[PDB]
């Protein structure tokens, strides 16, 4: 699965290094993704450039995860609660200011190293 | 629905402020979404990152929405005109300039307030 | 199709207006879209903000494709075929270290111009 992280500046490095790997830890537990296929990019955010239930600067976290098709219904629950969790304990957030998305890509749409798809690659 | 916003540098705070408030307005609005469901944040991009039919440097902006399934088609025509009339009216760009793109998100794929589904929290 | 990119800081200027040129005319020359229809906005990213296969800091590039629904799936193969190899020509990259993502959009999902969809102007 490939995640891109949308979080509030003020975060000091180490506990962003540490989302990032209990990010990563969260994928492969909840769906036993291959350590491999999991990538996690992270952007920070000033509290002016957001926007939450119509409150300019409340805080927010969102999890944006494209994933290969396929996933039952109750891995797809397990990774959405995981990756929440995730974030919740290394940032010290509420849980209920924290979203995560789930997109799944067929495998023709997925690609992998060197311009394969995940169909082409046997996934 | 959770926004994210990609925006040329140079704009004032001001019309920044007043773009967020006008998309989450906008959503409101054109589909009836509940308040506490809408989420908008925003990014910026010098022209040197920017590519637009061919152009470097062409000015854009561009409105991700990703979107619990179900909506008509009709709301979905009011909810892309209403976020490409916020994007133009509170940046002073024309609409040609703007883009919107709506994500549907199936029910079991979009998290909620503490890593629940959609689905599992009964929307 | 709307792409958006993710790369590491530290390229040169010359080495980002090379990749966002080479990925426009990858998604002209693979898929024959418009060339009126191709954008793409570039992110760079600090080492300490990835993580790929557990690596906090390994390099890594990411072009996610919004584009309308449709493609083939051969057309599909040679667009992440072409947006791969773009990306490593542009960048002196190794291949393995790029995923692209591919996203089918339906034409009523998709803006164009001035707020309305794909289907209400007809793509």
């Amino acid at each position: 699965p490939l995640l891109n992280v949308h979080i509030m500046q003020g975060h000091t490095p180490a506990a962003k290094t540490a989302l990032l790997k209990a990010l990563s830890d969260a994928v492969v537990q909840s769906i036993g993704a291959p350590l491999a296929s999991v990538r996690a990019i992270l952007q920070e955010y000033a509290a002016a450039d957001v926007i939450v239930a119509g409150e300019v600067g409340a805080a927010m976290a969102l999890v944006n995860v494209d994933l290969i098709a396929g996933r039952t219904v109750e891995l797809k629950a397990a990774l959405i609660l995981a990756l929440n969790q995730a974030v919740s304990a290394s940032l010290g957030m509420d849980g209920k200011d924290v979203r995560v998305v789930l997109r799944d890509i067929p495998k023709t749409d997925m690609g992998v190293a060197n311009g394969l798809s995940a169909m082409a690659a046997g996934r």
